């Protein structure tokens, strides 16, 4: 065969996983909603795509949502001109399907667990609570001018008023744009002024990691320069002696005092725009319509995760990430369980952090990113070894192709071997998972996203003839040839900048600009960005797996590999590798230890696949959400030309 | 018994009236919708709460309304932080209730009776008109740039256009804050910039009385002070000379002339508010939603007054006033009969306007306030006892308890004792009728509202330990249990002081701030407001019962008692007595009438209850609504004159320097 | 009789024309929805009115229209004070109706057939396209804060941009305003102005018969003078170098590039206002409501020209008039076929253009003015004699009262005696067609609209009595009855003028303003504005007959005849004659064939008609739209070139 699976230290015939007994139906578990094979993923699965799907996806729509005007229609539109359309006649309101539907079943149910950075300070958010808040902060904001239509700019710490400021936007149809919070003041300035919103939502502070965010001292700065925001709600969350502008600020707490605990929901049509999110050229607010969206991400949270009714969802990302959005609000709150709110880092106050958590909410799921299980698996297994972790059943990765070995050490110590993992890829452009195992239904691989998801018609595409590698056994650039309902609709005010960079390319598709391979059992193996893909002497080298050859070794943390233009082979592969921290570099010769990877590599990929040159750095430039900027790295070792920037000054410095 | 009625003549045996036969289905009238005995009172009451009451309120809503997009839910939320919701995911429109839907069935049946302040000037307004009047200020409205959920000031008198002012708001989506129409420059413009309106219904002036009621002399001197106010509309009600802003100020029949004689609907969430209604602290703007007040004011009107659909509905109250509100407009437009727009006082020309309006048009009901009811009584019955009056059939009592010799005199004479009186308890927060005697299942007593209304879970409490007296023959202050349709949802703008004036003090209850009482019968007696009992010695004196003490005894016409420090009884009684202007002043000595009084109070209460002193005014401090301002006397009479509020809107704020002045 | 035919050279028993074998299903034609006689018009018609007529209208605008929610009433309101209504409890979007339900249905269909100003420019425009450039400007119009109720001025040519203007302000509930392309700064300020719009569509330049438009540079002059205007865009039509204001002025394609090619409906009220369109003292801003404006072009489209769903429907009027809003872009699009732009006037590049269109798409309808018909008609027989004309079954005349030598050079030429001539009566009034033949029922004379359309109860009013005229063989002026659905609902700001002047004159009726007649046979004829008539010694003159009669005497191509106090008459004729330019006055000498006129007017009328002067020129004063403007020389003759050359002459 020629496509190969990412390299794993585990044999393949020992490497097929398939759903444990917790995804069974046994030890007392809720049986999958899809199984107990892949046969059965596919039989449902095919009812979502092509040119008959369209009585499927009108019969969930109706389903999942609640809506006041029923829609005629169930799709139209398409790549070519950026139109896409689902459900257009459909009336809702998001908050009344994440809130207020569930309130009136069952009120005192939690909806978010609060986990405060200090763990002694966690508490569980009941849907009336939420619900009340949210309304509280809706007549704020009527009470500021917003109308329908208006973007206001929310940037919020991950406390659990930031459900509020989200769902509050969408209860009377303002368009939320979220921006991480400790972005600097320059980001969050260009992010204000593009959305053109007029009223910002934000804390005095935030806490992270035992750490101070100082929210209000970087708005202040931002707001220097944008001119159009009139009002800011402060929320206090720590009290600490923070300016205030008079008139323009007020406090969350003050302002939600005048107003009354409920507000009417402002009845939206289907396609209009639920909110935008920048991605971290210009910053690019990818805008998401309100019914495509919210049904996608309830599907894909109720499918790819195997919710159930009473289930404990744990999403430990960042809600200025798409997948806090899609999986910790409007996803699980869209079902009505139980959703987590993580305000501290993976290791904070220990690497058991994670684990701690778990075991006192018995959490039923957890989701987080390939980076932040590399961190923990390079911290120890004391910190995991000794705690219970049975309520779990599914173990979820997003943000970046995981590792064999992070996807065993996540597999091995957190689920116990009973827990099915599920490699979920997809993009903010894509609203939903994409291609991810069905946990109770597919067998999965360490590092693989297996199959796509409903309403996900992908193929692969030669990236130079343009054309369908049809078959098994193939590499090439993943495409989609249909619409999915929660697609993105548009790029704010910058519907050019949409259709050239996903839908011009490969005329026809949905341009991903990742890197696929669909291998000899049919399993999809997404291997990393297009543009880091090295040629070394015509081989089509991916990041995934290299990178995951080189975590094989001992003592390896984290790696990060790039192209850069060489004599010989046109291009050559660099790497840079992040070392444990209880290494003893001095023992193992830098050079030796160079040597040691570059056969690593040589044994499991192949000759081409050596590093040219190894760079020993503490850490990798990385996003707020986890990925690493291989970008960023490629441009420095060629001489032309976000968590921690005092990497980029290492990594330079190394260079040389 | 621990609970007695309140001071009458009559004993209790003989104090009973039962339902009339007009009340009956006889001598031509329609049989009550609820009938013959207080058990069929029971049986449909009881369906209206507990935990299956959801399928009888969904039914009378989708009944009784006209509703845009039906609901799915049929209540939520609930006191403890303010969330109160009814029918949330329907929509409707209230002007669409309360003219459309009748002008499309019939639209040359009389809406309005309008009873100008020249009884020669009245005439009928046709649903057709109104509607026409109505969609014409809306498009107006619309060119002013008003959205949904904008709030507009209406600064009118009791001219019929003032119900166009009101369902124009409502046609659009709007939210109308009415002040009444005299209110001094002050008291309008702070009510003007707390509701934060950009648009001012005004008129030229107003007519009352046979006295001029410069409107625009008012609003020009608040409104430079209301810097929000950009376009205000200008009835041309009398046409004399006030002076116009040109650009700010246009006429209304010019404005109306530019734009069409109909108007969409916008259509309103029902949680949307409909209208914010000042009380006469700070002004608290009480806010209500549409589709639970406009349900209450519908079938309170239907079922308390027995409405059927060739009535004529004749409240004589002012719009300014929440009875004016829910049983002039709302009310009687969404039932679709025919409602009185009553312009001027019940002495102009003369003591007989009351009742020549009534044999003029057949009234069918009455309902006014015991204030304007004492002072009938206090003008001489040759003005009442030679009408007909027999198109009546139930005459309402509302703003204060009902003196039983008030009561009578409402029964004798405007009723001849062929008509049920339906003592109404209420509240501008609670919307609609609260508790009120079904006039044709429910024997009424003098000064009682008897029975709570549908939907309404009421109980007593003790004040102290805040726990229900179960039972009869018990005294406490009044709650609620669970949340009502037409509840008000909030004050506008201050949600902290809705629920510490309602929902904190006794938590999982409305706190009306009535004190009440449950005698044996199960009959509930409204004996006053909480902040003005006197406990004197440890005894707890209500209001009601002191001043119908003093009612008893003849000549008396209005009376007053507050309460004052006293070192050895706590707290001591002080009155304020209005004798009838021809009393035997200078002939009966002073000192000689208030001996008299204070014995017949020791005779008919106790000795704990007689004044200690005594004092003659001409009137007393009183509201445009007609509740007495005890609060007024309570502080004058303490020494807290320099800490009073804005009394410049009081009926006659001069009658204020003469309580002070007559400190001794 | 008393009441005649209008001046015809073909005896009355031959000029009956029944419907012709291609609209009466024969020759592979489609069956027609009302047929084949009188009596199926008059069978459906009754339904339509009367005080049981509800039951089918409520089934007709739920089976033609869309709904987003569903009305209780059907009508309401009346003439006296204004307040029309019609299915108000509905919602709905003119632009779904229009575009997005035949877009689920078949994209690719073409909505719009393109004739560019050069004939090899044209091209199809699918209903896909035209949604997706629609969506884009609506989304233009909301981020310039165009709300719901707000009114946007139009000032496009004949680009078929100008639907995708149009129906991107009904798609988010705006208030459209067209002008005219080719106004002057004065007239396009007066209207802009009027509307208080916060927006203007126009296009850089306009091509119309080889000759530019600087439509930019009328704007320019124009918001001079026009202080709510702040955004302006920029169609670039032909992209010659124009002045452009920055912030103000954007242009549309840059504009529409930042835009996603969908856009939601705004869920519209029934009585929501579509659009403001001011007719050509004051302006006059007619105000059309929603459903009932969109339900009548619908049922009139389908009815008076019979149409099918794969008809190719050819207006060749411009989208300034009434007849484009109605006729060109709603009632085409509601009922989801193809519809043309025309960019170019009828005489270029040579008098065969119309009919060089015609057998290029395969026509099956035409629409268009007499003032057209007239101008073709003394161009030669030869630029029509020639073409094949055969996909035709129906052509409509629309404007003014069509002369009976037009209407058979319609008929003998343009549809070789095989199509059925529909003389459409309405105004911008109306919204929709008033009175006309149902082609496949209705038998026709030339000159005469014959009769009322579906939910049209009019009837005839002596002029002093005012009382009603019953019966047939009376004349006298044109009133409706009851209200109609697409009946104007005020006009813009001065609901004051619109009463006095259609519901005040005669109360209890709505007043056209026009000389109308009912003869022996019921038909109605429609002889003239109220305005134009000539009362001779106490006999009511109307300017149709009059001016058939002058068009009757050979070498006339254009005539108006216009109003004269005189001592003895009381009222005396004066005409104003246009002969075609290659006719050789210089031969004839004018005394001459001023008698010969006159003369001919006493044979056909009277010898009370006989103009007392007669003035020759080159052409009559006429609007864009085409109607002569008799009232101009009415005062000349008392205390756009053309008024120059009208003056000098009866000096
Ligand atoms: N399971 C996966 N396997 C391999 N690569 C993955 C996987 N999930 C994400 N990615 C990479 O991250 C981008 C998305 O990032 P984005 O923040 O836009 O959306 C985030 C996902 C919410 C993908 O385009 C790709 O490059
Ligand atoms: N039938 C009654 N018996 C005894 N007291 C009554 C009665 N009606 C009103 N009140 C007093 O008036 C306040 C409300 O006045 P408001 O103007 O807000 O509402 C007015 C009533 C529409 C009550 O709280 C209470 O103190």
């Amino acid at each position: 065969h020629h496509v190969h699976p990412l390299p794993d230290s585990v044999p393949e015939s020992e490497d097929l996983f398939a759903p444990p007994p917790r995804m069974q139906g046994k030890e007392g578990r809720p049986k999958p909603h899809i199984g107990p094979n892949y046969e059965s993923y596919v039989k449902e699965w095919a009812k979502t795509v092509g040119p008959n799907s369209d009585e499927w996806w009108a019969a969930k729509a109706r389903e999942t949502l609640d809506w006041y005007d029923d829609f005629k229609t169930v799709r139209a539109g398409g790549f070519e001109h950026g139109d896409v359309q689902w459900f257009p006649e459909g009336t809702l309101n998001a908050a009344y399907n994440c809130l207020d539907r569930h309130y009136y079943k069952n009120p005192k149910k939690t909806a978010i667990i609060y986990e405060a950075d200090e763990p002694s300070e966690s508490r569980e958010v009941s849907y009336e609570e939420l619900m009340q808040e949210t309304c509280r902060v809706a007549n704020v904001l009527k009470s500021y001018g917003v109308k329908k239509g208006d973007a206001v700019s929310i940037y919020l710490p991950m406390t659990w008023q930031a459900a509020a400021a989200f769902l509050a936007c969408a209860r009377i149809g303002a368009i939320h744009s979220a921006v991480f919070a400790g972005f600097s003041a320059e980001s969050l300035r260009d992010r204000v002024n593009d959305c053109e919103c007029k009223v910002l939502i934000t804390t005095d502070e935030g806490r992270r990691g035992g750490k101070t965010i100082a929210t209000k001292q970087i708005v202040d700065a931002a707001l220097q320069q944008c001119p159009l925001v009139e009002n800011v709600l402060v929320l206090r969350r720590t009290g600490n002696k923070v300016p205030m502008t008079e008139g323009r600020d007020k406090w969350w707490d003050e302002e939600c005092a005048k107003m009354p605990a409920y507000c009417p929901c402002e009845r939206m049509a289907s396609e209009d725009p639920l909110f935008i999110l920048y991605t971290s050229g210009k910053p690019k607010g990818v805008v998401h319509s309100t019914a495509g969206y919210l049904l996608g991400t309830a599907l894909t949270l109720k499918y790819v995760f195997d919710a159930h009714p009473d289930d404990r969802f744990a999403c430990m990302a960042d809600i200025g990430w798409i997948t806090g959005h899609s999986y910790i609000i409007y996803g699980p709150l869209a079902n009505g369980i139980t959703t987590a709110v993580f305000e501290s880092t993976p290791v904070y106050p220990t690497p058991s952090r994670y684990w701690d958590f778990v075991d006192k909410w018995k959490a039923t799921q957890l989701y987080t990113a390939p980076t932040a299980i590399r961190l923990l698996r390079r911290m120890g297994e004391d910190h995991v070894k000794n705690h219970d972790l049975s309520s779990l059943r599914v173990l979820g990765s997003v943000g970046e192709p995981i590792n064999p070995e992070a996807w065993h050490w996540y597999n091995d110590f957190a689920g116990k071997n009973q827990c099915a993992i599920v490699d979920t890829y997809w993009m903010t452009e894509t609203g939903s998972i994409s291609i991810a195992p069905l946990p109770g239904a597919i067998s999965t691989k360490p590092g693989s996203a297996t199959f796509p998801f409903f309403g996900m018609d992908v193929d692969i595409i030669d990236p130079q003839t343009g054309q369908v590698l049809e078959g098994n056994d193939v590499e090439g650039v993943l495409v989609a040839r249909r619409p999915w309902p929660s697609i993105a609709r548009t790029v704010y005010r910058d519907h050019k900048r949409y259709l050239e960079t996903y839908m011009k390319p490969y005329p026809g598709y949905f341009f991903f600009g990742d890197g696929a391979a669909r291998d000899y059992d049919g399993y999809m193996w997404i291997k990393g960005r297009v543009d880091d893909v090295i040629n070394v002497s015509g081989h089509r080298l991916s990041t995934a797996e290299v990178e995951s050859a080189l975590i094989l070794h001992k003592g390896v943390a984290e790696t990060a590999v790039v192209g850069c233009a060489d004599d010989l082979t046109g291009q050559a592969v660099y790497a840079f590798v992040t070392m444990k921290p209880e290494f003893d570099l001095k023992a193992t010769k830098e050079a030796d230890l160079s040597k040691e990877l570059a056969i690593q590599v040589r044994k499991v990929i192949g000759p081409f696949a050596a590093p040219k040159k190894i760079y020993l750095v503490s850490d990798l430039p990385k996003t707020r959400s986890g990925k690493i900027m291989r970008r960023v790295l490629r441009k420095i070792v060629a001489g032309e030309g976000i968590a921690d920037p005092q990497i980029v000054e290492e990594v330079k410095q190394k260079v040389t």
